[PDB]
């Protein structure tokens, strides 16, 4: 009752709660940048061939193909590939890597964004075509000394990003660039009929990191959440803590 004790579990429950978002931030960007390393270390292996290793289609398949498995086993990668601008993509894939012409690969996002960026390109989660598994792809567009050699991808299992997620402490949640819930702690939460609304609001009124307050059925819960990348991270708990 006191407002003295009130105050202090409210900065108490605060600091914890933040703490706890800021844990599930961190868990995407290092899913993030573990991704693009990988990326980048790939790419300069492949540019650092000699050209007569990269000019032909066979020796592109001799040479640049065990890169690909090699690293997609280190990081069990899904698929890795190298895209060619006949629209053939040299694919690396989970369960040799082949030189396929049937994949429309100047029709994908993670082709043509490759192109139109120097940095590695990262695409929402969609259904791959090769595996029909969800995934995240990092692409990036593959020079060496200034000339084109391909487009590199590197598929992820979104799973992978979704058990990270939930395995945070805390009542987190992720949503996703269309603000559809993507990853949560709380399995329930990913019941596709539930409405975001509230906690979302909250959040459109707040900002970033900011602890708010909102209502479920007449009670006081709260929250916070923050931006990460395109996604939404959120936190929350009851009030009780504070009202009890
Ligand atoms: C070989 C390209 C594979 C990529 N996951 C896609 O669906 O385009």
């Amino acid at each position: 009752i006191d407002p003295f004790t009130k105050t202090s579990l409210y900065e108490s429950t605060l600091k914890n709660q933040t703490d706890l978002l800021k844990v599930t931030q961190s868990t995407v960007e290092d899913f993030r940048s573990t991704n693009q390393s990988f990326t980048r270390a790939l790419e300069k292996d492949i540019a650092n061939l000699p050209y007569q290793s990269l000019i032909t289609e066979e020796n592109i398949i001799n040479n640049v193909g065990p890169i690909l498995k090699y690293y997609r086993h280190s990081i069990n990668a899904l698929n890795v590939y190298l895209g060619l601008n006949n629209g053939k993509v040299l694919l690396s894939q989970k369960s040799m890597p082949e030189l396929r012409d049937d994949l429309d690969i100047k029709t994908k996002d993670w082709y043509q964004e490759a192109l139109k960026t120097n940095d590695i390109f990262v695409t929402p989660a969609y259904l791959d075509t090769v595996l029909k598994q969800y995934v995240i792809t990092y692409s990036k567009a593959i020079y060496k000394d200034g000339k084109i050699i391909g487009v590199l991808g590197v598929d992820i299992p979104s799973e992978d990003l979704q058990n990270l997620v939930a395995k945070t402490p805390g009542n987190t949640f992720l949503f996703d660039q269309k603000n559809k819930i993507f990853a949560a702690t709380n399995k329930e939460l990913l019941n596709p009929s539930i409405d975001h609304s509230p906690v979302l609001n909250a959040y459109k009124l707040n900002g970033d990191n900011n602890f708010f307050s909102y209502k479920l059925n007449n009670e006081e819960r709260l929250g916070a959440c923050t931006k990460v990348f395109a996604y939404t991270a959120c936190i929350t708990e009851s009030a009780d803590i504070i009202n009890k």
